[PDB]
């Protein structure tokens, strides 16, 4: 479906950042 592609465009660059924030939250919070 063309549809799904239309809002994983955008979701595929939004999961990058917040893993991102998540990833650096915990490695910071590590001790």
């Amino acid at each position: 479906n063309f549809i799904h592609l239309i809002i994983a465009l955008p979701v595929a660059v939004l999961l990058i950042v917040g893993g991102l924030v998540i990833m650096l939250y915990v490695f910071h919070r590590k001790r």
